[PDB]
């Protein structure tokens, strides 16, 4: 049977779904690991032991335990992104999407989801992995790991909370892939591992970890780089959170031993109540527990790596949409609202960027001030607000990864970057928030496709492009399909650094993406920083 | 006579002049001050001595001791702001340009020359006042004072070399207008001093002390003003120039009086040959012997007064050109040249910020570079030469005149500001050079309403209404006579170009690189330097 697969773990079984007038296989919810409850709360990851019978793969699995977003009520925007199904500590499992018939060793795309390491679900409406599976014919995988202190709680030293297990999580589905994909019609030595934001910034630290190198062929970042601001933490930082997790729950703080047995015990619900209370400051695009740079899945600190080639040299494909920092002033600046332009008053405007570069001393802040603000037109509400959002975007999205991709790209075998940034036709949030963070993620899964959620015939026909893009790319390593008629995606070198924008007009080529603003976060601010 | 005055150290006589078709009276070369030779060398001016008998005031006098520019030989450009008399330490003289007839009581306007504090004349073509005394119908005084370290050289705690002393011979020459100038039909009590660059900056040091308030009823400054980067010195620094000048000198620097007695030995050329090498920097726009905040002519620091409202209160207008700092650039900076477009390299652009900012540490020349730099056409030598063209007129000029400007008109009387940006067609130096240091000058002083020099008819309108807004400010303390010229206000912050267009009104002069420069850098050198 063509539902009917036997893995090294034991037999699965799953179910014929409907797809655009056709039809496709998928296995839904299978295991990966062993449920990390109880005692192995923290640890390692372990391999789901084999069980015997046929598991049943015809339905989603839980999401992972995680904050919820309830700032808009039954606004799709916001829930869109929420769990829609139960959480559970017992939620490490994948999911697949075969064609039909049963390819006989197709390229394989692994989906690593984001939510700023502290939230995320494979099972989104988003997600779904029909579409491109169907469309690109690939065998497309959808991987889970534990996110918040479940996945990154870190106390360096101790093996019980070591940190990084989430990263962890994905490596074992991605060892599950290596293992078991041929058996599904994929072939293990052509996967590209592909993620946004925090899964972005997740799939650059595989590239960057020794451990993980060897188990995908290369790979796709969206909005986020393992370098980000946001994405990683030091080992004494997040021992400090960890500690702090323990006395927001008066915990025995005499050892990591006690600390994280009395963690153990508490219900899940608890850790996340006081998640974000964890914080060093008040800020926004920051969050409680990420990867910590250990000397272990990161031999060494992100840059040296970076500087010395120490990292898997492959493809990749990698950009950002035009207003990656718009969520995050409307959830946490003042001045910001769904429901007006947010016009930002000067006083906001100075509070935002306070809130946006957390770490930056007076000097710091009095820098980025200048750098995005117009002096001749300061009270300019439009100016301060889009100014801040530009802070936003640039500090925590697109610099970061320019730096990777210009330090990667000096020993890499290919680079291809975009911008995209196409204003979805029937997007809910208001119109000053502009091309959102996440947001072309459904045109690369090919929900424009579908007729039902009325996108423009024009968006229909980007998203095809775009997934047509980024299938060639996990296929052949190059987005474009060779001596063809159409427009051509050139190759990011370090001397052009020419990239494309993803959008509905005809392609256009340019180059240094945002230079300027991206010399002062890569170059200037950090030497002002460190000054003193 | 009309050319026969007596005035309160004795008789002069003047000499009737052609102006335009016509004539006026100048008294050419009248002393103001005791000659500061020999043991007067460094020491404050003393009020000219009475003589008898009839001074001859019919020829300009000797210009003060300077360097002299022969980096282009036999080129006007650079030759006319030369001396075009004999150099002689005997040089405290003035001169004056009175209407004829000689009207009663009329507007006095004095004008202070500029030269970096180094150099400088009261006889230059450019300065001639008769046709801005003749069509304005003004008394026109031009003065002169040391420079160098002869009007410069500081050794605080001595009163043989105090410092500040061309400060003082400037001083001395308006007290003597105070004096002497209603004898030439001029009010006293309506007089203007104006001057350029280190003329300006001198224009605005009067305002700020109390020791020369009293001497003057407004006040232009042309490119130039108090507070720039290289008008002032504090005293330790005057001193170690000065101390430094003499080991240059082989001098016996074991005490002020041996030093200051090794200098007084040492013929003019001596010193001036001397004179770059105590400056602390490779540099550019940096003289050695300027003004020291000295707790006497200047009660306490410049910025302090500023902020307390400790100047004088009445009424301002000042301006600056384009492109103030090319000429500094030509001069000092690897890439320039009078003769080809400059395209400035990008090493060579990294070497000329250095030498633009001297005292900047690595972060500050990093600041100032990204602040000036296009990094999507970083290797475009015309931005890269325009850029640092920008960087020295900023830094140097502008900004340090916009912040004189928005302190002073908090407690101020009225101001009025201009942003010159003119191209004379007949400019004998490269386009790449723009609107250049000190060339609204001969427009303020009517050069374009004389036929043989070449000038557009549009540039002798120019000129004429530049000459009656100046004259017309003297007055009355506005250049409008009853399109506006705004006042400059906190709120508002008014300015007008100055061109062959018709007026337009702006708002902010250089606001965002202003910032930068009067702001964050300030700030970032002193959290770092
Ligand atoms: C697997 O679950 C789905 C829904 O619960 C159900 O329709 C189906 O019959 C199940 N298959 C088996 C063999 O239990
Ligand atoms: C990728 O690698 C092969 C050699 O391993 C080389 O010939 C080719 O030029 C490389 N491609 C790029 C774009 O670096
Ligand atoms: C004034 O001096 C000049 C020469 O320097 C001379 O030609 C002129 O006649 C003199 N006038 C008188 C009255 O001495
Ligand atoms: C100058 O002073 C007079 C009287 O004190 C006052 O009415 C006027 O407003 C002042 N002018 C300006 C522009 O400050
Ligand atoms: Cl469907
Ligand atoms: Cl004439």
């Amino acid at each position: 049977s063509e539902l009917l697969v036997n893995t090294k773990s034991g037999k699965v079984m799953g179910t014929r779904v409907p797809v655009l007038s056709s039809h496709i296989s998928a296995f839904l919810g299978i295991p990966f690991a062993e449920p990390p409850v109880g005692n192995m709360r923290f640890r390692r990851p372990e391999p789901k032991k084999p069980w015997s019978g046929v598991w049943n793969a015809s339905t989603y699995p839980n999401n992972c335990q995680q904050y919820v977003d309830e700032q808009f009520p039954g606004f799709s925007g916001s829930e869109m992104w929420n769990p829609n199904r139960e959480m559970s500590e017992d939620c490490l499992y994948l999911n697949i999407w075969v064609p039909s018939p049963r390819p006989k060793s197709t390229t394989v795309m692994v989906w690593i989801y984001g939510g700023g390491f502290y939230s995320g679900s494979s099972t989104l409406d988003v997600y779904n992995g029909k579409y491109l599976a169907y469309t690109e014919e690939v065998v497309l995988v959808s991987l889970s790991y534990r996110v918040g202190a479940f996945g990154f709680l870190a106390l360096h030293g101790s093996q019980e909370a070591p940190g990084n297990v989430g990263l962890l999580d994905q490596r074992m589905a991605l060892q599950w892939v290596h293992d078991n994909i041929q058996f599904f019609g994929g072939d293990p030595k052509t996967v590209t591992i592909f993620g946004e934001s925090a899964g972005g910034a997740s799939v650059g630290m595989h590239i960057l970890s020794p451990g993980s190198r060897d188990l995908f062929r290369r790979a796709i970042l969206q909005s986020g780089s393992p370098n980000c601001p946001w994405a990683s933490v030091s080992v004494a930082e997040g021992r400090r959170r960890a500690v702090e997790l323990g006395r927001n729950l008066n915990c025995n703080l005499n050892s990591d031993e006690e600390l994280i047995h009395c963690l153990r015990e508490k219900k899940p619900q608890e850790l996340i109540d006081v998640e974000w209370n964890v914080l060093p400051f008040d800020s926004i695009f920051r969050f409680s527990f990420v990867p910590v740079i250990d000397g272990e899945f990161f031999p060494t600190s992100l840059e040296s790596m970076l500087n010395s080639g120490n990292f898997k040299k492959t493809q990749i494909l990698l950009g950002v949409n035009k207003d990656e920092g718009s969520f995050f002033l409307l959830y946490g600046a003042p001045g910001f609202s769904k429901d007006s332009e947010s016009k930002i008053s000067r006083e906001d405007f100075m509070s935002g960027v306070k809130l946006s570069v957390p770490h930056a001393n007076d000097l710091g802040l009095d820098a980025v001030t200048l750098q995005y603000t117009d002096w001749m037109d300061d009270n300019n509400g439009i100016k301060n607000r889009d100014g801040l959002d530009d802070i936003v975007g640039d500090h925590n999205v697109i610099c970061p990864l320019m730096h990777f991709v210009n330090k990667y790209t000096k020993f890499g075998n290919g680079t291809y970057l975009y911008f995209f940034n196409h204003r979805a036709s029937n997007l809910v949030w208001p119109e000053w928030m502009g091309v959102i963070h996440g947001y072309e993620i459904e045109f690369v899964f090919g929900l424009p496709l579908v007729k039902e959620l009325n996108y423009t015939a024009e968006e229909e026909a980007l998203s095809r492009r775009i997934m047509h893009y980024w299938a060639t790319f996990a296929k052949t390593g190059n987005p474009n399909e060779p001596h063809s008629q159409e427009s051509k995606w050139p190759l990011f070198t370090t001397k052009e650094q020419k990239f494309i924008d993803l959008n509905t007009e005809p392609m256009k080529v340019h180059q240094r993406l945002r230079v300027q603003m991206c010399v002062f976060w890569n170059q200037f601010l950090p030497k002002l920083l460190n000054a003193t």
